[PDB]
């Protein structure tokens, strides 16, 4: 059986770049796949993504848009002390949090800072 | 002027018992109001709706309803261990959560537990 961390490290391993706010959705697909039991099938439709030819990014992107966890899911709330804490590489995708966030819509997660203050990040 | 902590204690001398639901409501109706810089109107609204001789719980109800950070609102997410975290009084009226819960419908906050249990506080 394929654990969460398993599944990241499969997921990160495709990924260009490091802590990017695909790494950050590969993160979010995780957790949120091992809440609902949904491992095995994210990680079916991943490598069934891949071996079509999409691009790994196409494929996470594509996880959200199908798998029906994520369909029409409001993105998982993070709570963090700073915007320190989240890679320089996320930092340019972190917006304001619009109305309803969805996940199939590009807002992978929203971070609540210690202030107060909440990012969303966007794809 | 009035702070976060000022305004819960005088939130919680009107209310029976202890760690009650109401309680919560109190908490988080001062953080988001903090975090708006509208404390001065939920107080306002506190007062004119005791005054006009409701129950302080539905002044807390009234506060939702007519406060426009809480109108439409998604509740907050707090992140908490296990249901052992929250008060014994509260137990009763943890539930799962619903696809669109809201503040001004009873929904006060999500708890989100450790192993990635999710329950909402409702009155
Ligand atoms: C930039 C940043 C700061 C802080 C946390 C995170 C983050 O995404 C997560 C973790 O540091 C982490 O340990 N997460 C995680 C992911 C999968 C599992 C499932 C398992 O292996 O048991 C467990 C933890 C990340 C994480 C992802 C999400 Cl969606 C979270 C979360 C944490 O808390 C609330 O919602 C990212
Ligand atoms: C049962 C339980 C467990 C853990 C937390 C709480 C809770 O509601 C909060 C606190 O323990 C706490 O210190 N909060 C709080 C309330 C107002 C302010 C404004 C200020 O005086 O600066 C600050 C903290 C409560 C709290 C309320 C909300 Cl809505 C929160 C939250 C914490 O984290 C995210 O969203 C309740």
């Amino acid at each position: 059986d394929i654990s969460a961390k398993d599944l990241r490290n499969i997921m990160y391993d495709h990924l260009p770049g490091f802590g990017t706010a695909f790494h950050q959705l590969v993160q979010v697909i995780c957790k949120l796949g091992k809440d609902s039991n949904s491992l095995d099938i994210i990680h079916a439709e991943f490598q069934a993504s891949l071996a079509e030819g999409d691009s790994p990014q196409c494929a996470l992107i594509q996880i959200t848009k199908r798998v029906p966890i994520f369909q029409d899911a409001a993105p998982p709330v993070i709570h963090i002390r700073s915007r320190g804490d989240i890679p320089r590489a996320c930092q340019k995708s972190l917006r304001p949090v619009p109305p309803s966030p969805k996940i199939d819509r590009g807002w992978v997660c929203v971070f609540q800072l210690q202030d107060g203050k909440t990012l969303g990040l966007k794809i």
